């Protein structure tokens, strides 16, 4: 179980396209770099994925299985993407605690900056609550309304700074996960 607290960004370096299968490269920030190996299973955009290699500052990870179900077959070399390493003394499990089992790949309908807050309205699609949590490439929060398709999450603008959710625009896909 992770918190769904992103703890920095990887920006992707290289992609290698087999693709039922790619091999991202993934350039870590020093502190999270120095606290993964090979074999750490961790979450990227919220998927739960395992460390294949890592050379300097550059972690690799095959996505296979993830393939159909997240949105990495269509991510761009020096796209940011959210990182977040397993509670390293244990945690209290609340709440929006995320899996890395990512649902499937939805959309952004509306993106506005106001207020002190980021408000991102997705639109759930046909095959894949409102008091729940949810989280969106690996940031848990609360739902606040759900309309018709499309769920409106309101963020504090600080997560704009913080994760890849600042550079979301109407029609980005997003890794889904939801609890449960
Ligand atoms: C631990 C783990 N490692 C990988 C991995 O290295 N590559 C991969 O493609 N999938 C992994 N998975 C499974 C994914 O988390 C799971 O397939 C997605 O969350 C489903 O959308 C898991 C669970």
């Amino acid at each position: 179980m992770f918190k769904g607290i992103v703890q920095g960004a990887g920006i992707i370096k290289k992609i290698s396209k087999n693709d039922d299968t790619q091999r991202h490269g993934i350039t870590f920030p020093k502190d999270i770099l120095e606290s993964v190996e090979k074999g750490t299973v961790m979450l990227v955009n919220g998927c739960s994925l395992t460390v294949v290699r890592i050379s300097g500052d550059v972690v690799y990870f095959d996505i296979d299985q993830a393939i159909n179900t997240t949105t990495f077959r269509e991510l761009e070399v020096g796209n940011k993407v959210n990182l977040e390493v397993r509670p390293e003394f244990g945690s209290l499990l609340g709440k929006g605690a995320l899996t890395g089992n990512i649902k499937g790949v939805a959309t952004v309908d509306n993106i506005t900056e106001e207020e002190d807050r980021l408000k991102v309205y997705i639109k759930i699609p046909k095959d894949l609550l409102s008091e729940d949590h949810i989280g969106i490439n690996g940031v848990s929060h609360s739902i606040e309304e759900i309309s018709d398709d499309i769920i409106f999450i309101n963020y504090p603008k600080n997560l704009s700074i913080t994760t890849n959710l600042g550079t979301l625009e109407k029609g980005s896909d997003v890794n889904v996960e939801t609890l449960n």
